[PDB]
Parts: C-alpha cells; structure tokens; sequence
C-alpha cells in the first residue's frame, strides 16, 4: 500500500539502509534477495509516512531482514538506482538514454552489536559476513553497483 514515499523532484523511491561492519571492519553483513533469491545483497527498504528520518528507516530495515542490532558510527550518503524501466553517444563516449532514478538510497554505516537467530524475515533469506573482496564480488553478480558505492565510501577494510 501506499505507505512508500518518493522524491518531491525525481518521483523516486526513498529507501534507507546498512552497510553493516564488524567491530574490527574486515566483513560486512550480507542478506539474499527475496525477489532475485540468488542475489547477495545488503539491508534496505522503503522509507514509510510516520518515520522521523532516514536512521530509523535503516534500523528498522536491518533488525526485519537480517536481524542485526547496532549502532550507526557513519552517514554514507545518498546513491541512487539509475536502472531503466536506448543510448547516446557524445563523440569519445556512450551513455544511456535520460530517464530518473528508480530509487534514492540513504545508507549509513553501522557497527554491530548483536545478530540474533529469530527475525521477521529469518525464514525469506539466508545472512552471511563477508569480506570486502567477496562481498564486492556478490553486488557486482547481484547487478548493483549503487550498493557497491555505498560499500566503497564505508570504513570497511579493502586491502585483503
Ligand atoms: O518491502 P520493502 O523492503 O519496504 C521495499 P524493497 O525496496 O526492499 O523491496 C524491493 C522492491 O520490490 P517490491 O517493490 O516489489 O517489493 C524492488 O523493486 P523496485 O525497487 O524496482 O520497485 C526490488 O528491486 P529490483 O531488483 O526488482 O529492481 C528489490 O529487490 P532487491 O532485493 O533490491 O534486488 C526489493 O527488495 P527485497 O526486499 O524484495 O529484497
Ligand atoms: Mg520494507
Ligand atoms: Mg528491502
């Protein structure tokens, strides 16, 4: 239902999530999609009406699909879905044909402090940590190179 709030400008999706590291940030919290059930992916979804900011949108997010508790130590940002529900070339270079965002994501960076067997969705997806290496590897199969920004501009440790 229409709970989901959009960008007053670009009609996109507002969503919140976490890049969810380990103290020591050599891993980050993975979850499946539920859709593309394959898919290793990170904690997200929509911002809904009632809440106050985008960190409440984040935690909530990621206690329902990974049931993962901590606290938020970094504001990563915003970065955006450009898929397309076809090009041009400007002479030494090609893009794709103008369209707006599917999606604005806000994420933040969180530490975490527990991760507990029984969640919302414990039954809908599979959980896992990764190291920055693997994890890279997993957007990029999944098709998600914004979740790999967001990734990128974490404290996470990339020299593997
Ligand atoms: O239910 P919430 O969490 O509040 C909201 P969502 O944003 O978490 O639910 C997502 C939504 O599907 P839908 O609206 O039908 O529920 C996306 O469709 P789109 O953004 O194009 O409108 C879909 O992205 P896409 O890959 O199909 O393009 C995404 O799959 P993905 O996991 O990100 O790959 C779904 O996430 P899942 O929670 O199912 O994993
Ligand atoms: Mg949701
Ligand atoms: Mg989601």
């Amino acid at each position: 239902r229409e709970n989901q709030v959009y960008s007053p400008v670009t009609g996109a999706r507002l969503v919140a999530g976490c890049i969810c590291l380990t103290p020591d940030k050599k891993q980050v919290l993975m979850i499946t999609s539920s859709a593309h059930k394959k898919r290793w992916i990170v904690p997200k979804g929509g911002v809904e009406k009632d809440e106050p900011n985008y960190e409440t949108t984040a935690q909530r997010e990621t206690w329902e699909e990974a049931g993962c508790i901590g606290k938020i130590v970094a504001n990563l940002g915003t970065v955006e879905d450009m898929r397309p529900p076809q090009f041009e070339n400007s002479r030494k270079d090609s893009e794709v044909a103008k369209h707006p965002p599917r999606t604005e994501f806000h994420f933040y960076e969180l530490e975490i402090e527990n991760l507990l067997d029984k969640f919302p969705e414990c039954h809908k997806r599979h959980r896992k940590l990764y190291s920055y290496t693997e994890a890279k590897q997993n957007l990029i199969d999944a098709k998600r190179p914004e979740l790999l920004e967001a990734l990128n501009r974490s404290a996470i440790i990339k020299d593997d």
